[PDB]
């Protein structure tokens, strides 16, 4: 078998029709794939609609104890059941075009990939990442393309990668579990690829957990098979990226004063993870954020995201376009930001 499809279900009767017919309707033989449903525990008919399929579909079909809250320990039942040669994670509320499965097994055979992403499409204002997805490339790194700006798991994976390099979805943290689970994909796969032929993939509390995810890619980059300078620049994009988009981009703003030491002592334990050489890397406006969160000193973190926001800084010059900046009295200067 060439794909397991991979589906968690929660509560999923109204929607779940949708994404069984785009694999029914695939053009590709019966033979060669299976669908793995696991289901969260619903309180709905999920498990009697995805029963239809049975005939349509070689389908396995679990259903945990109790719910689990998130697609991390679902997913993962379906994993340890698989049997394709490589999966695909499907998400209940969404649904794939009947071309996915052939056209990828014919670039997986003229190419050999160990992880492909395939194009995504946004419906019902859904978006969906695109800076990746406008070209197909058979060979990608986390440094010549932007495959960095998409962590979820709605991409193809060769099963024995995960398997062989105890690839799992974090279970007992329930917040970005998935930007983990696709950063050791990237990081131990030896050829990464870009199919982006036709839209393939149509889509649809306390942060402790969360930095503890972001703390484990920070140690997962420097802990990688690669080359020591790579590792850095890797990890300077993936912070950019985390600080640009994340919910940590502008925190001290939006968050209650009373609960930003808890921010900022989760993010400052992430951020003590990645070594200070890194942030000459990071885009120059970051810096001083990394500098204070490392610090964990919510005050001047607070003061730097307000003086951004507001153009208002404690002194400053400016040369060549970039500015010198001191946020408060008795702080470093940081030099060079645009
Ligand atoms: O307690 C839950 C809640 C969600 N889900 C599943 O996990 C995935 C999370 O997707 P969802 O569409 O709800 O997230 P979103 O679209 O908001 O990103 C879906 O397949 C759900 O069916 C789950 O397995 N357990
Ligand atoms: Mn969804």
């Amino acid at each position: 078998m060439k794909f397991s499809v991979i589906v968690p279900t929660y509560n999923s009767e109204k929607y779940i029709t949708e994404l069984l017919n785009s694999l029914a309707k695939q053009d590709f033989p019966k033979t060669e794939f299976e669908v793995v449903v696991v289901d969260d525990c619903s309180t709905d008919q999920t498990l009697q609609i995805v029963e239809k399929y049975r005939n349509k579909l070689n389908l396995k079909v679990s259903q945990l104890e109790t719910n689990s809250g998130g697609p991390g320990k679902p997913r993962n039942v379906a994993l340890k059941q698989a049997e394709g040669e490589f999966v695909l994670f499907v998400d209940s509320d969404d649904y794939i075009n009947k071309e996915t499965l052939k056209d990828a097994a014919a670039f997986i055979d003229e190419h050999h990939s160990d992880v492909l992403l395939i194009k995504m499409k946004g419906v019902n204002g859904r978006g969906v990442p695109q800076s990746m997805f406008k070209e197909t490339a058979p060979e990608v790194t986390l440094l010549n393309s932007r495959i960095i700006y998409t962590l979820s798991p709605t991409k193809i994976y060769r099963t024995a990668l995960l398997k062989d390099n105890d690839i799992y979805f974090p279970e007992e943290l329930k917040s970005a579990e998935d930007q983990l689970f696709t950063m050791k994909a990237y990081l131990n796969a030896n050829r990464i690829s870009v199919l982006s032929d036709k839209a393939y993939y149509y889509a649809t509390v306390s942060p402790e957990d969360f930095y503890e995810v972001m703390r484990l890619i920070a140690v997962e980059i420097l802990n990688a098979d690669l080359e020591e300078a790579h590792k850095d620049q890797i990890l300077a994009e993936f912070l950019n990226r985390h600080f640009s988009f994340s919910r940590t981009n502008g925190f001290s703003l939006k968050v209650k004063l009373e609960e930003q030491p808890q921010w900022i002592n989760a993010l400052g334990d992430f951020i003590q993870a990645v070594p200070e050489r890194v942030d000459a890397l990071v885009m120059s406006k970051l810096r001083p954020l990394l500098h204070y969160a490392r610090a964990k000193d919510i005050d001047n973190y607070r003061t730097v995201e307000e003086s951004y926001r507001q153009g208002q800084y404690y002194r400053f010059d400016i040369v060549d376009g970039k500015l010198n900046i001191q946020f408060n009295e008795g702080e470093p200067y940081f030099e060079g930001i645009d």
